[PDB]
């Protein structure tokens, strides 16, 4: 393999993470303040690294940050429950840790935390985060293993109940590739109702990282995936190869909400820019 | 193995398809005027192909083909958006292609097609098609890969919202088989609804192709499927394998969906024609 | 070292019954009086057969059927082949598993092994839908030699808005210490799809919930998407990497978590005590 590859992990890693309210009525994480986003910064890391993240409550409710498939202790679980959330103005430090997979004493096998997964509020409007996940409180996590092959660029889209990426209906979000870029997609499902996810001219296979191993895998090679509130998946796909540049669709196929507008666009360009029939 | 498998593909095929409107108000493809059917016809062909497929609009509203998992050109994504659907009378040649696995440049693992997709209208109604799968213009595609094994006998059976194969509540469709027989199963899901698929008295391994490669294929084996609208998987079975003759029923096992009719018979014969309590 | 399932082939036999409860609801027992929403558990090796005397305690007709297991067409628990139980009649249920193995052809064919379930055929429809509403299912492992046994076996099943049929935000709970080998059984039934998802731990997405090693290219997930009479199961360790403490398991579908369907599971220390709780 000359493509470029994950490497082994074991780094403790800080950062800085807020809630804020948005100007229209939205909340969103992000890095910086006045810099949220819906969704939230994607938080990427590899098996082993330790991750602490001072995490501060800028809104004028007690919101929290629960995180998906990573190791944490039950103090880091963001739960109002285990007294794990954070008071209004208030700040708290959570850690993440993650493991490589290996043998346990017994002789088993230990999975790896490697995945695509991702954070959300725990505590806004329900002790659920009913009301923090549809307001925006949402955010990608990718943990890499030592190996995996690394994409151009990540995409997140999020079924959020009836929207994507807490958008209006029929405003995408759009995204832009060249014809042969390696592009990864985390695709995150939240709120009340199932989808699937379906994109034109494009597949992977339905297995932790979209890809096969080579020609042993068994994994199911799909276009579609159903998926329900708090499914994480992700897969990288080659835009544009076999089948061109276009104006690619993706979409969920529960053909109601498509026709609501929960749909957006591949855009795989030429090398000249140009897109084929748009 | 002395089962019989699929060839390697790279043959150029051609193909003629209809839409036609039914005297019922259905909508349906065919490979003949006057002979179409819903499902639509089986399009099953070899990893390496290229299907070339006069496809011809009779209707008086517009109608287009759309193709998921295999490859294709935007040309022939068969949306508006993109032109490509076909006015009423019209003809339009669209073109499916299909590739086998096999190492890229960059030393990746390029996913082949095979699978078991499917195929449907994506103009008539809505600029997804809604109107047009209700009406059942939907039909099963399979590409088997090299040493595939091939079946007895496939079968198609499709959940269309409330429906199966877009029949009357409580009136099948039954299928049948003598025991013994190698019988393929292509499921697709259409509309609104997920459901789930169990069969009685059998099941198959949840991966590409239903079967097990050997003891270490660590797919799950089931009896019942969750499914999505635009959900395709497929599988194998010897009917009654281990089980004897019977009417096994097949039904979705959202216990609503069964009481309201969407239930079928799996009639397994003796080699006498017979059916035990049938 | 982790101790393992053996080759199975045992002839067993079992008695069942179907009782209306106090309540209202209905369940599956091993003896009269004794039964329990969830059913009880029936676990078995791969080759077994088992032979169930199965007594229908109830007024009305009521059936065993089972998921993933061999059964002959006399056994599939239908009024349409005539294989369900009249009031207080008793019929011998027969299930049958099979190990995998090279057919004629060549092909290799699946084993039984799995996590499958039961439940009734013909109470209130000819589906179950009764039945199933009532409490009339119940789990079935079916191991593979080989297989790692658990320190312990959970069942949960989402019963369309209920966890085991218990009132919204009564668990169940459940409990283990730190470095338990736990198993999971984990059903849905009835009309609506949900999202499993468990605080703190994670599973392998395949037949066992576990990883056979390195080259397994399952996915490792703690949320699963299940529909009615979806069945799987899975081991962790309890704590594995994260401690004691409390960690919730749900539904993760917004609603259905407000509503109730929250259960926890309590991994404590040796000394007994659960941080935070
Ligand atoms: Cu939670
Ligand atoms: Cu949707
Ligand atoms: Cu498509
Ligand atoms: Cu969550
Ligand atoms: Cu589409
Ligand atoms: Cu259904
Ligand atoms: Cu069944
Ligand atoms: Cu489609
Ligand atoms: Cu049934
Ligand atoms: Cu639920
Ligand atoms: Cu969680
Ligand atoms: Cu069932
Ligand atoms: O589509
Ligand atoms: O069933
Ligand atoms: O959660």
């Amino acid at each position: 393999i000359t493509a470029r590859t994950a490497p082994a992990g074991g780094e403790v890693r800080h950062l800085k993470m807020y809630a804020e309210k948005l100007a229209d009525g939205q909340m969103g994480y992000g890095f910086e303040k006045g810099k949220a986003s819906v969704p939230g910064p994607l938080i990427e890391v590899n098996e082993g690294d330790t991750l602490h993240i001072e995490f501060t409550n800028t809104m004028d409710v007690r919101a929290s940050l629960h995180v998906h498939g990573l190791d944490y202790e039950i103090s880091s679980d963001g739960t109002a429950m285990n007294k794990s959330d954070v008071e209004p103005g208030g700040t708290r430090t959570y850690t993440w840790r993650t493991h490589k997979p290996g043998r346990r004493d017994d002789g088993t096998w230990r999975p790896g935390s490697a995945g695509y997964w991702h954070y959300h509020d725990h505590v806004v409007g329900t002790e659920h985060g009913t009301g923090g996940i549809r307001n925006g409180l949402y955010g990608p996590v990718i943990v890499r293993r030592k190996g995996d092959v690394l994409p151009d660029a990540t995409h997140t889209i999020v079924f959020n109940d009836m929207t994507i990426n807490n958008r209006k209906p029929h405003t995408g979000p759009d995204f832009e590739a060249t014809v042969g870029d390696r592009v990864e997609i985390v695709m995150i499902t939240h709120g009340e109702f199932y989808h699937t996810f379906h994109m034109h001219g494009h597949r992977w296979a339905d297995n932790r990282t979209g890809i096969l191993t080579g020609p042993d895998d068994p994994s199911r090679v799909i276009d579609n995936k159903i998926t329900g509130p708090a499914d994480s998946f992700g897969f990288q796909i080659i835009a544009g190869e076999g089948v061109g540049a276009g104006a690619w669709m993706y979409h969920c196929h529960v053909q109601f909400h498509s026709d609501m507008g929960m749909v957006g666009l591949f855009l795989v360009k030429k090398p000249d820019g140009t897109i084929p029939g748009y």
